[PDB]
């Protein structure tokens, strides 16, 4: 196929152990896949998917109406990563520590773009976010940590009334996140408050700014992939590997009122 | 074998009393094999452990590129003890209380070589430990034992920064276990505080000094052992007999953020 | 695995012929895997095999004695060669005089590495040679080639008065091996008179200097690999393909005694 991966100077054995890092290291930092519905990957084909609209257009004759069929296209979304032959090649020899740090990084950049589409938007992309498509009020986070889970309760009560109805979770920015673990009040960190507020999770959210409360019923979040997390093989020279790792993906929100972004 | 117990004057009594409170004194006072992935016994022959890397040595011949094999080291660790000859005679008389205190504190001296080797290292042995390997920052203990719940936080964002996941344990020093454990806040000692940060277990190390929080996530530390602890017979006299425990081992740290050093 | 061979542009059929032209050569150069014990290959893992000695180390606390487990590591030997394209491609032609000349250099430089390391030792890698280690009399070489059966003769005294028993050997450098071939008295070649004073065989070892007598009774010369010969890809561009022969190993003489060593 096109990753290409047969021409690489990689083991089968350091191959796995890429694989492994680079897995572990996307799913510690992928936030959205854990309240958004997932699809199936359509393939390398797919390039759009159908929102089922129509767009207004000019007619070739008198006496026909036409109408173009609205879509989403998908954007392929790639990180290049260099890994060092003299790492790779000691895989065999029975290295445990060979330097798979410019994977992780590569995994890293990968789910945090990914993230940042869904909540943030990537309107290059005709990806509008979460935060954007959102019709609750926007709330801001407080300065004062030990009052998030007032505000967090203000959130949960603009989706009561909003009308949604389903297990809630929050996820929280990277500092966010933090200043509620490190700050401790009643003898339990402040995210063990927000904990008791919700049904779903506080979820650790490194890319997004500020935090999001929304829920998790289904059906109101779409991440539609064209194809999954791949690693594929660019060039080599003596001393270096190029690879890359790719995605095919858009993101679609259909339900407005089934999300409060939250910011500083 | 080389331990040579045949020759000792101890009865099959007094060994199964002698080979009960080594095994449970020094299990009680081990820390490390409770987090680090400690491997199957290679055997009296090994004697190190490759490391899968290559050392550029100076070629025998022009047109010939020539490398050593990198490997570990093992060390073996004997700590001899002296038994009283009364008091393993007194056992198949029936006694219950003989001395077996030499017993115990050599246990407790192979536990605690043990523990200093894998988390403070012992270089004569090419041993780099866990707080020497740790690329995440040191960061200091309180002298509060109240503020000590924060700290393990900051430790814990830490490790979430770099990216590590998986279930998190907490080793104290005999210091910093005691004074957690007589320090009270809101009607719970600060070791219950620390036991619902993380998911894994608060753990009294008394060999090490400050305190260490780690993944047990599996594949970060490696314990390779050559012959685990066994007891053998050095000489006796009409009072004594002098035996010793040992084992082979050496520790191998392979990821470098997988650990935080604590210290004061 | 590490050798990349399915990145070569080199046909299967002028593999086979590379793969008969470097063994064929390498053994015809190979002199030490006669009279020494060669192991199974350990496998790529393998970097030192164990001595069984202990070696003094400062122990970590007081009442504990440690020793570090002595072991020899092995070498990597690699030997570059450059093949032309077109000579490659003639193969699947039906040539049969394609120029397997750098292949055979590269094979008699790798034969050549490993006899000196054997023989004369190879002190960066701690392989203390045959000549180095013997404790045997080093006797010298008389330049009267028809003197020479009297000096293996004598050679072979001192063997019977270190007590040894096994079949001999005489390894002849290839000046000496000449010298006696080519050198007649009563009718026969004086390598004909060495082959009646043993009942081992007279070597041609074009890598050493002098000659040697040996025992080849078994368990005092170990040739511990690590891998054997292997071919490998380096690179290639438009005209040429740059492999490489390697192997992995260390030498081992147990039996100072088991061996005379002879020079100019």
């Amino acid at each position: 196929n096109n990753l290409y991966r047969d021409l690489a100077p990689v083991t089968e054995a350091a191959w796995a152990e890429i694989e492994l890092e680079a897995a572990r290291t996307f799913k510690r930092h992928i936030a959205g896949r854990r309240v958004v519905d997932v699809s199936d990957p359509g393939g390398p084909v797919t390039a759009a998917v159908s929102t089922g609209r129509l767009i207004d257009v000019k007619a070739p004759t008198n006496g026909v109406i036409a109408h173009l069929r609205a879509s989403k296209p998908l954007v392929r979304l790639r990180v290049p990563f260099t890994l060092s032959r003299n790492e790779i090649d000691d895989v065999e020899r029975g290295s445990k520590d060979s330097d798979w740090e410019p994977v992780k990084e590569a995994a890293k950049k990968l789910a945090f773009v990914e993230d940042r589409t869904i909540f943030e938007g990537y309107s290059a992309a005709s990806i509008e976010g979460i935060r954007s498509a959102s019709s609750n009020p926007a709330l801001t986070l407080p300065e004062d940590p030990r009052e998030i889970p007032d505000v967090i309760s203000q959130a949960l009560s603009e989706l009561r009334l909003a009308g949604v109805d389903g297990p809630y979770s929050v996820l929280l920015s990277a500092d966010v996140y933090t200043k509620v673990s490190e700050t401790s009040d009643h003898g339990y960190p402040i995210r063990e408050h927000l904990n008791r507020l919700v049904d779903g999770d506080i979820i650790w959210a490194p890319a997004i700014d500020g935090a999001f409360v929304l829920t998790t019923r289904g059906g109101d979040f779409d991440l539609q992939l064209g194809t999954d997390v791949a690693i594929g093989y660019a060039s080599h020279d003596t001393d270096t590997v190029r690879l890359y790792l790719q995605e095919t993906l858009t993101f679609l929100c259909y339900t407005a009122e089934a999300s409060v972004a939250l910011s500083h």
